[PDB]
């Protein structure tokens, strides 16, 4: 009975994930190996590419939209902002799309997307990431990793861990269908702070999982161990995101000059 329903359950998951996100995994590994495409992505990896895909590339957010130009790995920096805050824009979406998040209070809501996006987008961000780089401005340019090794400190060492996350993590070989509900079960979590109803996110945050263990059943049969192999990567993007608060506490303290988005900045508020 309930693995027949749970089944139903990550449908409408997986109809949310692909209603509102920009791009699928399947579409990012596509473009990463080439496979099958009239184009290819130019690369940055130094700064006159930079400086000509800024002067070619189309990005979702206008150069002339981003703060005052300051230096190279500021600008850098302001990029991964806007993405970031893209982001955010799109799990919110996602998550209201599924109808038991949706019905919570909105303060809950909004405690929920507050806690959990970093680790949500920190998850998503394998998606589009290689050992060698991570793709841009939807899909039309690559940045290499080693261009971002050489921004100055504290800017590439924020970059850094999120790759050597990232190359693990798609060790494991999800798909966009697994994605969705690994996602839904980070953003419905009872364990953040300062939630009014902690027993119905507890609820629908065990219905996730139960429906997630189901469903690597069925889609990766010959996987052994991958359902508790991904709770300690939930419980490893928890370690991951205290460490990036942290590096943004040291760039807020140190790098006066660089603007922090008001959005991100609500979200470290209280962290
Ligand atoms: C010319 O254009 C470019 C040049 C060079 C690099 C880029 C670029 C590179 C990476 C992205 C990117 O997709 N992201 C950012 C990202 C990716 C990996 C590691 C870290 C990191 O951000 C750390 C800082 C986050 C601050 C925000 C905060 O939370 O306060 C995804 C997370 C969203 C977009 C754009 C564009
Ligand atoms: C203000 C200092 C920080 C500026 C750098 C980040 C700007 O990002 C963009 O800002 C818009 C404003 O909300 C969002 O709507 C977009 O989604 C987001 O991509
Ligand atoms: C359902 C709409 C009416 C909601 C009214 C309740 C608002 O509560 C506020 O929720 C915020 C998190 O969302 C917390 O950060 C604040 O501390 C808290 O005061
Ligand atoms: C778009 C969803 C992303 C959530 C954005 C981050 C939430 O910020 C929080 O908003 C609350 C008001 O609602 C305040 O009470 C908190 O002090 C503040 O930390």
């Amino acid at each position: 009975p309930q693995v027949a329903d749970l089944k139903a359950f990550s449908k409408h998951i997986y109809n949310a994930y692909l209603k509102n996100f920009n791009m699928t995994k399947k579409k990012a590994r596509s473009i990463l190996t080439g496979k099958a495409s009239h184009t290819a992505p130019f690369v940055i990896h130094d700064i006159e590419t930079l400086w000509q895909a800024e002067k070619g590339l189309v990005w979702k957010q206008l150069v002339n939209g981003l703060p005052p130009y300051k230096e190279i790995s500021v600008h850098v920096f302001y990029r991964c902002q806007c993405t970031t805050v893209e982001t955010v824009r799109e799990l919110t979406e996602f998550a209201k799309s599924i109808p038991s998040f949706s019905s919570l209070f909105l303060n809950d809501q909004v405690t929920l997307l507050k806690y959990g996006v970093h680790e949500a987008i920190f998850a998503m961000l394998a998606s589009i990431v290689n050992k060698d780089g991570l793709l841009v401005a939807n899909g039309s340019g690559f940045v290499t990793r080693e261009f971002l090794r050489s921004l100055r400190k504290p800017f590439s060492d924020i970059i850094e861990p999120k790759f050597e996350f990232a190359v693990k993590f798609n060790a494991l070989e999800l798909d966009d269908s697994d994605l969705a509900l690994f996602i839904a079960a980070i953003i419905l979590c009872g364990d953040r702070p300062g939630l009014m109803n902690v027993p119905r996110v507890e609820a629908i945050q065990d219905t996730i999982l139960r429906a997630l263990e189901f469903h690597l059943q069925a889609n990766h049969p010959d996987a052994q161990y991958l359902f508790p192999k991904l709770l300690q990567k939930m419980a490893d993007l928890r370690q991951l995101v205290t460490e990036h608060a942290q590096m943004m506490q040291r760039i807020k303290k140190t790098e006066t000059e660089t603007s922090l988005h008001p959005l991100l900045q609500e979200i470290y508020k209280d962290m």
